[PDB]
C-alpha cells in the first residue's frame, strides 16, 4: 500500500520526506526535489529551525499547480518547552506562519518530558542540567485537541512515546481526540515488534524515523554498525536491483509503518522513493527483521534521567 488509514480515516502516505538537521539553505531546494519526484508527504518540526524554507518550497509547487494543499501531508511537531497553554498556541501560529498554512494534517508531541520554557531547545543549569517543568503532556494534548476541533489541525499524535505514556493519553478522563501515530526511532538494528504491535491493537499507525540508522548524527564512533554497508541487507538489494538503502525503506512498508527517509540531497531523495514497484519476500523480512538489537542510535544521554524519559520502559 502507498499510504497507511489513520483512525479519523484520512490518509497518510507511507513515505514522506525528513528534514532533521536539514540546512536552511539546502532544505527548500530538498523540498522542492522531493516534490517534483513525487512526495506528498513532508515531515517538519519546530526545533529543526528550518520550516520557513519548507513552507516557501510548498508554497512554490502550489503557485505552480503541481499540487494543492489537499494533496499533501504535511507534519510538524509541538517542542516540549511549550506545553503552556498560551506559550503552545504561539508555537503552533508560528508553525504555520513559517510553513505558510492555514492548517497542519498532523501535530505531534515532540517529546513527552516537559522542558523550562525559553529560546533552548534543552536549557540547562550551571552545571549543564536540563531544567524540566511541572507541565505535562496531558495538559498540552488537551489545548492541542481545541486546534483540532478548530480544524488548525486535523489529527494529533505523539513521537518518542513509550506504550505507558500512549495509555495515559487514550485513558485520560475526557479524552477528545485519539493519537494516530507514534513517531519513534525504527529500523532493523530497532525493529520495535512490541510498540508497533502495541500501537496497532489501539488503531494507532507507527511513523519510523531514522530508517538508515541515521549515519550522519552528530557524533557517532566511526565502528558504529551501518546498515548501509551491510553485505546482508546489501545483497538483499541486488537481487531486487535496489540499493540498501530502498530495501530499509521497504521494510517498513511491509509492516504497514510510515517511513521519512531524510536527504537534502537531490539524487538520495529521487533514490528513497523509487520503493513501491518491489516486494521484499518472507524469508528477506524475517532475515530483516532478525537483524533487531533494540539499539538506538538517537539516544540523548542528557535525558536520560528526565522523569519522563520513554526508553527505560520495555516498550
Ligand atoms: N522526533 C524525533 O525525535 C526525530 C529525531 C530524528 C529524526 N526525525 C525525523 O526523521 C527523519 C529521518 O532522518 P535521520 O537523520 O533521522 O536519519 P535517516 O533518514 O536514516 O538518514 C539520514 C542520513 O542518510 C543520508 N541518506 C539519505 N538517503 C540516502 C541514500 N539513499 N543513500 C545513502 N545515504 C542516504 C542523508 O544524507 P544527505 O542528507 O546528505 O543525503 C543523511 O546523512 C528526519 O529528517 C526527521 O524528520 C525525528
Amino acid at each position: 500500500s502507498t499510504f497507511v488509514e489513520l483512525s479519523t480515516k484520512a490518509k497518510m502516505p507511507i513515505v514522506g520526506l525528513g528534514t532533521w538537521q536539514s540546512p536552511p539553505g539546502q532544505v527548500k531546494e530538498a523540498v522542492k526535489v522531493a516534490i517534483d519526484a513525487g512526495y506528498r508527504h513532508i515531515d517538519c518540526a519546530y526545533a529543526y529551525y528550518n520550516e520557513h524554507e519548507v513552507g516557501e518550497a510548498i508554497q512554490e509547487k502550489i503557485k505552480e499547480k503541481a499540487v494543492r494543499r489537499e494533496d499533501l501531508f504535511i507534519v510538524s511537531k509541538l517542542w516540549p518547552t511549550c506545553f503552556e497553554r498560551k506559550l503552545l498556541k504561539e508555537a503552533f501560529q508560528k508553525t504555520l506562519t513559517d510553513l505558510k498554512l492555514d492548517y497542519l494534517d498532523l501535530y505531534l508531541i515532540h517529546w513527552p518530558q516537559g522542558l523550562q520554557p525559553g529560546k533552548e531547545l534543552f536549557p540547562k543549569d550551571d552545571q549543564g542540567n536540563v531544567l524540566t517543568s511541572k507541565i505535562t503532556f496531558l495538559d498540552a494534548w488537551e489545548v492541542m485537541e481545541e486546534l483540532v476541533d478548530e480544524g488548525l489541525v486535523k489529527a494529533l499524535g505523539v513521537s518518542n512515546f513509550n506504550h505507558f505514556q500512549i495509555e495515559r493519553i487514550l485513558n485520560k478522563p475526557g479524552l477528545k481526540h485519539k493519537p494516530v501515530t507514534n513517531q519513534v526511532e525504527c529500523h532493523p538494528y530497532l525493529t520495535q515488534e512490541k510498540l508497533i504491535e502495541y500501537c496497532h491493537s489501539k488503531g494507532i499507525t507507527v511513523t519510523a524515523y531514522s530508517p538508515l540508522g541515521s549515519p550522519n548524527r552528530p557524533w557517532a564512533k566511526p565502528e558504529d554498525p551501518s546498515l548501509l554497508e551491510d553485505p546482508k541487507i546489501k545483497e538483499i538489494a541486488a537481487k531486487h536491483k535496489k540499493t540498501s538503502a530502498q530495501v530499509l525503506i521497504r521494510f517498513h512498508i511491509q509492516r504497514n509503518v510510515v517511513v521519512i527517509p531524510k536527504s537534502v540531497t537531490p539524487a538520495r531523495i529521487h533514490e528513497n522513493f523509487q520503493v513501491f514497484d518491489f516486494q521484499l519476500s518472507d524469508q528477506e523480512m524475517a532475515t530483516i527483521l532478525g537483524f533487531n538489537r533494540n539499539w538506538r542510535a538517537c539516544l540523548l544521554p542528557e535525558t536520560v534521567n528526565m522523569e519522563e524519559y520513554p526508553y527505560d520502559a520495555e516498550y
